[PDB]
């Protein structure tokens, strides 16, 4: 795995990793991860390779919103993600987030800097701390937890705050994850120590709201005459398939593209900063390579972790299960006349929770081969943990349940109402209000 703050990778870097994947690995693939970086699988030299193109391999990749609606905020947000990443160089997870997009899934992370603007210019961050999704099956002492608001800081305090949070967690950690430390000592206690160490006092939270977590598939207009093309890549798995030479297509795009690529937190890839006059050339390659094959809104909003064959911790298939599972889900959405809708639906291969099922509207958490715990009642924006609905069930049982529930949603939903919110309103599942205490029935 590569260090790659904000998912930004140059085309020269892309060509190098393309070569290495094809020649020096068992699997031959580039796998985009949901933390805005890439992995090789079955390495057969490697760090030498990364170093040769300026890449290096406690803290994890720092995420940054990939394709903000206010395009002019990206540059400075990314600069700060990079600065934080470099500052924390010698598990802890950090993001920089640009409202109203929560593509980076802030509630899965120990530390989150929510960008605040004054005049289309970044002025500071709200700090949210203590998210983390891992659980141990049946262990009510473990839980997924969302992140808690600490307050606002001007830009000048960013690095000192980042360091204060990371060291406070390292030091106070047992169950050692920030979420557990926060619950044990109290949010106010942790916050006061961060203030002490960073030499600051947090200001009141400044207003922010999120509206979604998805990528912006297709072309969007960026700043100036630039355009960004987001390509949906199923499971982020880049390999040439029959009729769909994804890996070759991306290499060809890398050869002619004038800007960089951006790996998204949804395991997709953005061809970023394309001049308008170059759109047709780029699109032609993408289309002909299968990179722009249309999928349903549902598939665009579904995700799985790697799981088998490479993950030594896997309990059930995730990545390999997802394409056919979503074929079946697409069939259910079509059955019920909601093919244009989506349900944030995620499959994680074990309870460690990499697939971020514990922030989904519908989450499947692997328990054993072919068996998953089915969780319901997250929301579209990812601010609520979904309670377990059915335990240790197979795909046919999951589909039978979802057929019934999606059917009810289609008939009974209010205008614009998400499936997760609906399951809560309709009393199908009880919401989780305070995970450390009420996640587990
Ligand atoms: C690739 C990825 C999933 C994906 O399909 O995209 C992944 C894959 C693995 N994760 Fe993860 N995690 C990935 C995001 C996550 C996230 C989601 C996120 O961060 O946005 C979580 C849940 C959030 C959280 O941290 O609470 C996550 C929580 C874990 C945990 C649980 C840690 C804990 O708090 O208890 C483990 C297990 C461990 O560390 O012991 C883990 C362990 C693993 C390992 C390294 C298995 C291992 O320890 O040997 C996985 C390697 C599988 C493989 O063969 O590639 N991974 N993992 C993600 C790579 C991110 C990256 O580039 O750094
Ligand atoms: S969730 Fe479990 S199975 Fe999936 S990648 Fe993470 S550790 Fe492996
Ligand atoms: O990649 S996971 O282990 O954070
Ligand atoms: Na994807």
């Amino acid at each position: 795995r590569c260090r790659l703050p904000g998912g930004v990778i140059t085309t020269k870097q892309w060509q190098a990793i393309d070569k290495f994947a094809g020649e020096n690995t068992i699997y031959g693939s580039i796998r985009l991860t949901n933390r805005q970086t890439f992995q090789f699988h079955g390495i057969l030299p490697v760090h030498q390779m990364l170093h040769s193109v300026g890449l290096d391999a406690m803290n994890r990749n720092v995420l940054c919103t990939s394709n903000p609606y206010e395009s002019q905020l990206h540059a400075e947000a990314y600069e700060w993600a990079k600065k934080i990443s470099e500052h924390l160089l010698p598990k802890f997870k950090t993001t920089v987030v640009i409202p109203p997009q929560n593509d980076i899934d802030l509630h899965a992370n120990d530390m989150n800097f929510v960008a605040i603007a004054e005049n289309g210019k970044l002025v500071g961050f709200n700090l949210l701390v203590g998210g983390g999704l891992s659980i141990e099956h049946g262990n009510k002492k473990t839980y997924a937890r969302t992140a808690s608001e600490f307050g606002y800081l001007p830009l000048e305090h960013t690095l000192a705050v980042a360091e204060a949070v990371v060291t406070t967690q390292r030091d106070w950690g047992n169950n050692a994850k920030t979420k557990y430390t926060l619950e044990r000592v109290g949010v106010e206690t942790f916050k006061a120590e961060v203030e002490r160490r960073a030499g600051i006092k947090f200001e009141p939270i400044r207003p922010y709201e999120f509206t979604g977590r998805g990528d912006r598939i297709g072309w969007v207009k960026g700043i100036d005459d630039n355009w960004h093309l987001t390509l949906f890549i199923e499971n982020g798995r880049i390999l040439d398939y029959p009729a769909r030479p994804l890996k070759t297509g991306l290499l060809e795009i890398a050869k002619i593209h004038k800007g960089d690529f951006r790996i998204t937190a949804n395991q997709n890839l953005i061809i970023a900063g394309v001049p308008e006059s170059e759109k047709a050339k780029i699109e032609k390659i993408a289309k002909e390579s299968g990179l722009m094959n249309a999928v349903t809104p549902q598939r665009e909003n579904s995700m799985a972790c790697v799981s088998f064959p490479t993950c030594p911790l896997a309990m059930a298939e995730a990545e390999r299960f997802l394409p056919s599972f979503i074929d079946n889900i697409d069939n259910l959405m079509a059955k019920h006349g909601v093919s244009d809708e989506h349900i944030v639906m995620r499959v994680t291969g074990c309870p460690n929770g990499c697939g971020r099922a514990m922030l989904a509207e519908v989450g499947l958490v692997g328990k054993a081969p072919g068996r998953y715990n089915l969780h319901l009642g997250g929301n579209r924006i990812g601010t609520r943990i979904p309670r377990m609905y059915k335990e240790n069930i197979t795909e046919p049982e999951i589909l039978a349940s979802l057929d019934e529930l999606i059917g009810r949603w289609a008939k009974e939903r209010e205008a614009g109402e998400g499936f997760g919110d609906f399951t809560v309103r309709a009393g199908i599942i009880r919401p989780v209000l305070d995970p450390a205490r009420d996640l587990w029935d």
